[PDB]
């Protein structure tokens, strides 16, 4: 009620499971039950390495059908480098303005974000869920705690601690974020993950195509180190990257 | 000899010291007996965090003198991101004119890089002295021998390293590489320093400036985890980054 209208009214801890979506088509796939999905929103710089990248267009028609069907939805932002753009005073109008597209034009629940930048940017004048992605490669109660001091709401951990008890404890003695685990990530242990995203981080930023068989010189490098297998009783959310066949 | 000269002519393991110079004026503190300086080559790129980073004039002024006192010279180009120089065709060639600068311009005894593909291209198409630089975070006996196998000559370890003799025992095991300790370096433990060391790189490639004090959003975030403390016994060759005073 209100003060003249008085009323009395009377009357969460299960694992909540994101989905990467990557396409329209991919959206459809989503199991019915699921809390979330997370969309690359490539214009604005992803580092995570996947088969396929929305244009905006597209990304826009995912964000409209998946609130349609009561999903919530996470912008993926994890670029690990935008070059010099916080060094120039442009950069943090154009920050703003990218972000003031994810909170109030695609009005997004929550971003996904590496650079610790963003994340203090986004809790201190946003409203939005601030994720730390993994591709920051948080791996330690010390790398924890300063992303949690910075404003992070929850931390992706870094994969290789997926199974982890002992680590993944230490840092819950550490911080009270959420704690988040990645299926089918990329580990930093990982020995070129590293420069891989940084160079994906800048192409989907600026526009230029990566072809795994054309002009990435690390895909001929190495057999990438995906952590597959995950304890979900140890994380308060899961997020599923690789679900099935590519989009 | 010669074959038509036939003669007879009859008849290393001490630690190897590196000092890093960034001006004509550090170069006259570098020790009378070291082995060699490491020059930062300002404007190809430099990851590795300092007070002050030599022009190009300066670099050439300094591998000079340098060698008139009989040092061995290493150009330090370890920039950890290139941005998306290597998904253009002109990526390549750029590369390789930046090289034969090194090789033969300034004529280096080696390079200190951090990027898997510079790695790769030093190796198999110079005959320089390939050093991966401590900003690549070599913590593990994988990656070292994967950055073995691309061809380096010398691993910096990772200075969280610096006096861990079980784990710099078990790179040892793995790879037949020098293995070299950087002293007053950061470690990649440090929270932010991924970042941070992504925006020099930039910076110093494309020349723009970086003020600690106006627009380098990292340099308020923490104190830096910088590792003072080492067991040279554990290493092949010790870099001494700072050594007193900045330049
Ligand atoms: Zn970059």
């Amino acid at each position: 009620g209100s003060w003249s209208h008085p009323q009395f009214e009377k009357s969460g801890s299960m694992t909540r499971r994101w989905y990467l979506c990557c396409s329209r088509h991919h959206l459809d796939t989503v199991p019915e039950d699921s809390d979330g999905i997370v969309v690359p929103v490539t214009e604005h710089g992803v580092a995570t390495l996947l088969p396929r990248y929305p244009e905006t267009y597209e990304v826009e028609d995912i964000v409209d059908v998946a609130k349609d069907r009561g999903l919530s939805v996470q912008a993926l932002m994890d670029f690990t480098c935008a070059g010099c753009e916080h060094l120039s005073p442009d950069g943090y109008p154009s920050l703003r303005s990218t972000l003031d597209y994810l909170a109030s034009d695609l009005e997004v629940d929550g971003v996904v974000v590496a650079d610790p930048y963003l994340v203090e940017v986004l809790a201190t004048e946003y409203d939005l869920t601030v994720v730390v992605s993994h591709t920051a490669a948080v791996d330690t109660p010390e790398k924890a705690w300063h992303f949690e001091r910075l404003g992070a709401d929850v931390i992706t951990v870094d994969p290789a601690l997926n199974s982890n008890e002992e680590e993944v404890s230490a840092i819950r003695e550490r911080v009270s974020v959420e704690l988040r685990t990645a299926v089918g990530a990329i580990t930093f242990r990982d020995p070129v993950a590293f420069f891989e995203r940084n160079l994906f981080s800048h192409a989907t930023a600026e526009g230029i195509e990566v072809d795994p068989y054309r002009n990435n010189p690390y895909e001929p490098m190495r057999e990438r180190v995906v952590v597959w297998e995950v304890r979900e009783e140890l994380f308060d959310e899961v997020f599923i990257l690789a679900s099935g066949e590519p989009p």
